[PDB]
């Protein structure tokens, strides 16, 4: 229960609300403490928590969800476990990558993401989750190399048993910079659920570019940098993306050096199997996972 934390440093804060590391009987935790204006989301993530029962090493440990009173307000606590070294975007700006730690980093992510996708039948299965604002601020780095999804918000939810489609109630966009084609422009099918998983495919593959840039191949590798950073502002507009990823047909560049290593190469084709304009012809997270799993 909240009353027992120890707020003791803030690591974050946004349009989302902030994040704090505390103490609980002597040892960290982290705390989402969601804004008023985004509500709706701790409502969604404390369902998926709570009533699914969502767990998984590749997706954010959940602790328990609480309401306290403060300051003559009321908030809305998530509490988890506590990461050191923050997320895949703080960590990608601190340290380079080799082959081994550069793999890891990318099939946990895929792993995370097919746990959400693949339904789970029987007495009491999970459904077909997907995420819908995958993006490297919402990933954190664990310890042994290893990174979890965080930040299930805007989930959605599908069951084919009965297929029924559990989109919600939640006046969240996504992060623009990670919007894929068919959402800039207002052609994605919103009743069918495998809109929303192609979705989560687009932006992996962006995450998946801005951390191979990271990797050291024959003494060289690149800054750190966003998908689409040297044509868009930083908190690009609908519109701005929309000249980008539509009209231009522009999608993230593959760096030279890139061509001279084995494991950047078969990583580059990976990314644009995930950037087709057209949604259906990307690959699956199932499929993303065994092909990173035979990649040395
Ligand atoms: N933008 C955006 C959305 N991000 C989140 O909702 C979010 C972010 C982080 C965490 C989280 C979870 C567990 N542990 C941590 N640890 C953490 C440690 C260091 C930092 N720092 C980043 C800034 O500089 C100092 C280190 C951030 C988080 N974060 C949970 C949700």
């Amino acid at each position: 229960v909240a009353r027992d934390i120890t707020l003791l440093e803030c690591v974050g804060k946004g349009r989302y609300g902030e994040v704090w590391r505390g103490s609980w009987q002597g040892e960290n935790v982290a705390v989402k403490i969601f804004s008023s204006r985004d509500e709706k989301s701790w409502f969604r993530e404390t369902e998926l928590y709570n009533t699914v029962m969502l767990r998984h090493e590749n997706i954010l440990g959940f602790i328990a969800s609480d309401m306290t009173s403060r300051h003559s307000s009321t908030q809305l606590w998530l509490i988890t476990h506590y990461h050191e070294m923050g997320s895949l975007y703080d960590y990608l700006q601190l340290t380079t990558l080799d082959t081994v730690s550069c793999l890891r980093i990318v099939l946990s992510i895929a792993s995370g993401l097919a746990h959400l996708h693949i339904e789970i039948f029987g007495t009491q299965g999970k459904p077909a989750i997907a995420h819908r604002d995958l993006k490297s601020k919402n990933i954190l780095v664990k310890k042994n190399g290893q990174c979890c999804i965080a930040d299930l918000g805007l989930a959605v939810m599908h069951s084919q048993s009965t297929n029924q489609l559990d989109v919600g109630n939640n006046p969240r966009v996504g992060t623009k910079r990670y919007m894929a084609p068919e959402v800039l422009d207002e052609t994605i099918q919103v009743d069918c659920f495998d809109s929303y998983k192609r979705v989560d495919i687009w932006a992996f593959g962006l995450v998946l570019w801005e951390v191979a840039r990271r990797m050291v191949s024959n003494g060289i590798v690149e800054d750190y940098k966003p998908p689409f950073y040297d044509v868009v502002p930083n908190d690009p507009s609908f519109e701005d993306m929309r000249k980008v990823v539509c009209v231009d047909q522009q999608r993230p560049n593959i760096p030279n050096r890139w061509f001279s290593d084995p494991t950047l190469t078969s990583l580059a084709k990976l990314m644009k199997e995930c950037w087709y304009q057209n949604p259906s012809a990307r690959l699956t997270a199932l499929r993303i996972k065994k092909t990173l799993t035979k990649i040395d």
